[PDB]
């Protein structure tokens, strides 16, 4: 398959990008790109998850005919969990950048805490795989009411048990919870997207999650694919690997063409990449305005 980048490092990603042959980004991100925010996510065992509410097994706090029976105990958890601010960080940024210089096809985000939109990314740019707390809506299939944000954070902090205006049944947040499909919205974006897509951007997931991971696979094989994260993520499992085989990143093989990992702070790899591209000093400005603009509204 085709060599687009002259090297696998951040400095041959960025030289393609600089090309006329990078026109079109994917990013997929995860609760990675969001820890320097203070949002912890809610899957790393050191900010892990309750005992007087008795739940059948620990998952079923997530699991939708749980939730629709006994919804207080996911409602206390929101409480408890419910960010200080929502201040997006330099990595957010980093995409509202690739936003403004129209090289941004899609972000799609496993994160529920809303820092892309909040950083600049429209409903047009975002695909939220794992849906979000940006919009609520009444459980009942008639009515479907929508609720702000806004309404349903009175109602968590207030810890009364959020119902519809219009019908009194249940109003849940647009979240994915387990029983629930991921939104039709993912799969129609994903078969047209990864048509189209000149670089894949990972940033701060470490691929576990599925079908979300499965993304990875979807790439053309001449396209690029940076993953910016703590640890290297997305090769094959030599155990897994066994029974479906095909996609699995490949980074460090005499085979490697195409894969980079940079392993660090989403933060930090976002900078060094801004930087080779010339794009430091307006990042550097954009966010310090909007972290300026968020800190007054807080
Ligand atoms: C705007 C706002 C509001 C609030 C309250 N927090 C935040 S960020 C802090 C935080 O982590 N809050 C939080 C609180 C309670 C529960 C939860 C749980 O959120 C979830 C989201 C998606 C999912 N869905 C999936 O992963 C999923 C499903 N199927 N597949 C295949 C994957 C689950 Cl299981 C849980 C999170 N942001
Ligand atoms: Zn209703």
């Amino acid at each position: 398959s085709e060599r687009l980048l002259d090297e696998l490092t951040l400095e041959g990603v960025a030289r393609y990008m600089q090309s006329e042959r990078c026109r079109r980004v994917i990013c997929l991100v995860g609760a990675g790109i969001s820890t320097s925010a203070g949002i912890p996510d809610f899957r790393s065992p050191s900010t892990g998850l309750l005992e007087k509410y008795h739940l059948p097994y620990p998952e079923a706090i997530f699991e939708i005919s749980y939730f629709k029976k006994h919804p207080e105990p996911f409602f206390a958890l929101a409480k408890e969990l419910y960010p200080g601010q929502f201040k997006p960080t330099i990595c957010h940024y980093f995409m509202r950048l690739l936003k403004d210089k129209g090289l941004l096809l899609r972000c799609y985000t496993q994160n529920i805490d809303t820092l892309e939109r909040i950083a600049g990314l429209e409903q047009e740019d975002l695909v939220e795989a794992h849906g979000t707390f940006y919009t609520s809506h009444c459980v009942s299939a008639s009515c479907r009411h929508e609720y702000p944000l806004s309404w349903m954070k009175e109602k968590i902090f207030s810890e009364v048990t959020p119902k519809c205006e219009d019908c009194q049944s249940l109003v849940k947040p647009d979240i994915v919870f387990f029983g629930e499909s991921l939104p039709a919205r993912f799969f129609s974006c994903m078969q047209s997207d990864f048509l189209k897509v000149d670089l894949l951007l990972v940033m701060g997931t470490s691929l576990q999650v599925q079908p979300f991971a499965s993304l990875i696979s979807k790439a053309p094989l001449s396209t690029p694919r940076l993953l910016i994260n703590k640890e290297k993520a997305g090769q094959s499992d030599p155990f897994l690997g066994m029974i479906m085989g095909g996609g699995g990143m490949d980074f460090d093989s005499k085979k490697a063409y195409r894969d980079v990992a940079w392993l660090g702070e989403c933060d930090q790899g976002c900078l060094a990449l801004a930087e080779l591209l010339g794009w430091k000093k307006e990042l550097e400005d954009l966010v310090r305005r909007e972290h300026a603009s968020i800190d007054a509204q807080s």
